[PDB]
């Protein structure tokens, strides 16, 4: 049965609610991303109306081949009529196409739902700016003050000068990027523009991609492996075995694989600077853990609620434990008491 952070009081909505059946009382699911753990549920045979971006709308009928009729694509930063409600879509900075979404409810209850996000400042500039918020279902993912993680800006920088160092001094040298879902696309897309290669990939992932709307993918991605040095593999393969098999099939091309792990955090970050960061190696075979996050830091998660100040907080993630919601209750309230609210 559907949990009631799902639910949006005082419609017919739910949000992320896919694998629960036909839930009472719900007239429009809303999807705020195409990830598996938000989207379970969804095919062919699905036939009520679902609410969501023109990117994820296309994944949604190619990827799952949910039928057209049944999808409702919204245009972001635009004020738009759902059975009788006002809906706006913001962009939440995670993966593309997903969305964050603000329901004015008919009694005059303003609610913002995050779906996944990275907070970041220029939100403070959208349609948000403009009226009162009262309730905020949140992605607390890292709602602990461990989590501290780098700007993407700067992840990149040491991803792209790692591979262009390593290419110039050995041109045999591969490149490898882990994947397995969308998101985290400027890792892969850096890469092989500094080293003036497509990207190669298997024709499910190619698919995948040519659904996200990003300018000029015909020029940064292919499926012809032979003519490519950065390739896109599944996740489950980045280790020294999975690797190694990868260099034989590449038919003495190259003798030497440099790989990327884009992780979201990991514990080395307390202790360890990104310019400090060094990989795991074998013979031949380096891994680099890289902390690219599509999540709100700590600190970055605090800033956004103390700017927006609500009236009460919904968590939506790391909710299924007494400790884990009595920590995030207890930073909730430190919030709210320094800031004023
Ligand atoms: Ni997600």
């Amino acid at each position: 049965t559907c949990p009631f952070y799902k639910k949006i009081p005082g419609t017919g909505f739910t949000v992320d609610a896919f694998q629960y059946g036909v839930v009472e009382g719900c007239t429009a699911y809303f999807l705020t991303h195409f990830h598996s753990d938000h989207y379970a549920g969804l095919s062919k045979h699905f036939t009520f109306p679902v609410y969501c971006s023109e990117i994820t709308g296309n994944l949604l009928k190619n990827k799952l081949h949910v039928q057209e009729q049944y999808i409702h694509p919204l245009p972001l930063d635009t004020e738009c009529i759902v059975n009788g409600v006002k809906v706006v879509l913001l962009d939440a900075n995670h993966c593309p196409g997903a969305v964050m979404i603000l329901f004015y409810l008919p009694n005059g209850t303003v609610i913002l739902h995050t779906g996944d996000f990275r907070a970041d400042p220029s939100m403070e500039r959208s349609l948000l700016a403009d009226q009162k918020v009262h309730m905020l279902y949140l992605d607390t993912t890292y709602c602990s003050p461990e989590y501290t993680f780098p700007s993407q800006q700067e992840v990149i920088r040491f991803a792209i000068n790692t591979a262009f160092e390593a290419v110039t001094l050995n041109p045999h040298a591969l490149v490898v990027c882990g994947t397995y879902s969308i998101g985290k696309e400027k890792v892969f897309l850096a890469i092989a523009d500094v080293l003036g290669s497509k990207v190669g990939m298997s024709q499910e992932k190619y698919k995948t991609l040519q659904c996200l709307n990003i300018p000029e993918i015909n020029s940064l991605i292919t499926t012809d492996m032979c003519s490519s040095l950065v390739h896109l593999l599944p996740m489950m393969q980045i280790n020294f075995k999975g690797l190694q098999s990868h260099l034989k099939k590449c038919g003495g091309k190259y003798n030497q694989i440099l790989a990327f792990r884009p992780t979201g955090w990991t514990h080395s970050n307390k202790f360890t600077r990104i310019a400090d960061v060094i990989p795991q190696t074998k013979g031949n075979i380096s891994i680099y853990g890289i902390p690219y996050s599509e999540h709100s830091s700590y600190l970055e998660m605090k800033r956004f609620v103390q700017w927006l100040k609500p009236q009460k907080i919904i968590p939506t993630v790391n909710v299924g434990t007494w400790k884990s919601r009595s920590t995030m209750e207890k930073y909730f309230r430190e919030w709210k008491l320094e800031a004023g609210y």
